[PDB]
């Protein structure tokens, strides 16, 4: 029941508008600076690789790694950056439908 949210949420967050800057892996060869500064790069296609792959435990493993694309938006874009707003839309879309429902 618990993979069966997170398999509607990383759905929803795939085709949201706000989501081309997190559908695939960032490109450290084009992305001057972000080897250096991301310790950890997480995006939507390796957490849809890791569901269907079955590799969650649990809703909060899944939940990390969502967290983790956006601390890591925050991180290296600033907030103003077209990556940046974005990035704030996919949060925050985030954080309100995991609570509607956790
Ligand atoms: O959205 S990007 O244009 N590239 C996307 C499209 C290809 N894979 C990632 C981009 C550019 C510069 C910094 C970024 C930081 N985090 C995410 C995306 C960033």
């Amino acid at each position: 029941s618990d993979l069966t949210f997170c398999e509607i949420i990383l759905m929803e967050m795939e085709s949201h508008d706000a989501a081309w800057p997190f559908l695939e892996p960032v490109n450290p060869r084009l992305v001057s600076g972000y080897r250096r500064i991301i310790k950890n790069p997480m995006d939507f296609s390796t957490m849809r690789e890791r569901l269907l792959r079955g590799g969650y435990t649990s809703s909060e493993e899944f939940a990390a790694d969502a967290l983790l694309v956006f601390d890591n938006c925050q991180t290296f874009n600033e907030d103003d950056s077209e990556v940046g707003k974005a990035g704030h839309i996919m949060r925050r879309f985030f954080e309100s439908r995991w609570e509607e429902f956790y």
